[PDB]
């Protein structure tokens, strides 16, 4: 039974998965795909067993019968007596970030600016802000709100891809995987840091992890938190230290999904895998560390303490929460039930 086939998205996650595979005695093996949607299809076909997904994709996967199995849990200063694997998930803060030097830019003056998104269909980088924007303008032309953007996964010849740069060679412009320079939390923030965009739609944790010497990548190496500002919904700007009172929403954590008939087996293998390669696991950091990838968030986010049990044996709708599930349905009206593949 207990071989789990992970689905990696892109060549970089593939490399990391191959390392995990080798260190696991081939308990985990790897399948690769160019996009998250493709990976979901591989899981539906039964050619892969699982992968960690942002909440927006969990919505896509859930409609096709896939279920949440274990969720990412980061550091917290409450619930601590309880062990990480048993602790409830706090969710993360979706935020809109701008440069302080870019004075006078607020939530009320984003029209015609340049934006940086993690990817299309993702929670913090797309679903939350575009949902909020459609709603406030009473219009579905969200592709004409910003003058130019980098929204991995949109038509590469549309304005929503204009700011994306592709890989080393300019190839793969706008693909929704790490090959694209401005993909994901880190990529979208880089897009803002290099002044390619006016605002980045990421999470709270991204800002802190790539400023004040926390990174060391050459583009982040000199960034300082005082150079950035959060855009609050009230038309006000605040230091990044004010996220708890200046965010767009709380997002449910990224979670591992698998086909329902495979959930229990995937779950067992993963709990044994994090005991070996997790934060203080038998072989981290001496041999391989599952939750570390040099600020690239490959397979899993780098700030992950552990993969936690769910409790309540939640369906995907209960896991995402009815608030966030109606938000996505209304936004997708711009482009009630049925699986896409
Ligand atoms: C937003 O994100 C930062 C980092 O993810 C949080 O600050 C971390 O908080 C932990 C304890 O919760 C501290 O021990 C770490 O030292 C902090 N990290 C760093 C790198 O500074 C912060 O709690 C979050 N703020 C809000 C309002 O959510
Ligand atoms: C966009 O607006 C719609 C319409 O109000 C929001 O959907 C509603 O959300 C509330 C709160 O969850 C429910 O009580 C309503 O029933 C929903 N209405 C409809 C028509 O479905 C949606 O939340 C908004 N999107 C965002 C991102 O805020
Ligand atoms: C960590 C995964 N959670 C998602 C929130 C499973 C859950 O169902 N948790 C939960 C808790 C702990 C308290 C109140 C309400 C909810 C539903
Ligand atoms: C692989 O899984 C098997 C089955 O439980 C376990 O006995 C073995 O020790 C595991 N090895 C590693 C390194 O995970
Ligand atoms: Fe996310
Ligand atoms: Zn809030
Ligand atoms: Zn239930």
């Amino acid at each position: 039974y207990t071989r789990v086939v992970w689905c990696a998205v892109g060549p970089e996650e593939q490399k990391k998965c191959q390392q995990w595979s080798q260190q696991s005695g081939q308990n985990v093996t790897c399948a690769t795909a160019s996009t998250t949607d493709d990976c979901i299809v591989l899981v539906l076909k039964g050619e892969a067993d699982a992968l960690n997904l942002d909440g927006g994709y969990i919505y896509t996967a859930g409609k096709c019968g896939l279920v949440p199995v274990l969720a990412e849990n980061r550091k917290s200063s409450k619930h601590s007596s309880l062990d990480c694997v048993l602790r409830p998930t706090e969710g993360y803060l979706a935020v809109a970030v701008v440069k302080k030097a870019n004075e006078g830019l607020t939530w009320n003056s984003l029209k015609d600016k340049k934006s940086c998104h993690t990817a299309v269909d993702r929670t913090a980088g797309w679903n939350i802000p575009m949902g909020l924007i459609v709603n406030q303008t009473g219009s579905c032309a969200f592709d004409e709100f910003f003058s130019q953007s980098c929204a991995p996964g949109a038509d590469p010849k549309s304005r929503l891809c204009a700011l994306c740069a592709g890989d080393d060679q300019g190839l793969d412009k706008c693909v929704p995987n790490s090959k694209e320079k401005y993909y994901g939390y880190t990529g979208a923030f880089r897009c803002l840091a290099e002044d390619v965009g006016d605002v980045a739609f990421v999470k709270n944790d991204t800002v802190w992890e790539n400023t004040n010497g926390e990174s060391t990548a050459d583009w982040a190496k000199n960034l300082k938190r005082e150079d950035f500002r959060l855009l609050c919904l009230d038309g006000t700007r605040k230091p990044v230290t004010e996220a708890q009172s200046c965010h767009l929403a709380v997002a449910p954590n990224h979670a591992v999904v698998s086909r329902s008939d495979r959930a229990a087996h995937v779950e067992q293998v993963l709990l044994h895998q994090q005991a070996l390669f997790g934060k203080n696991g038998k072989n981290c950091p001496d041999k391989f560390c599952l939750f570390k990838s040099e600020t690239k968030n490959l397979l899993f986010n780098d700030n992950t303490e552990c993969l936690a049990k769910l409790g309540g044996r939640p369906t995907y709708e209960e896991y995402l929460g009815t608030e966030y599930v109606t938000a996505i349905a209304n936004l997708k009206k711009c482009s009630l039930e049925a699986c896409a593949f």
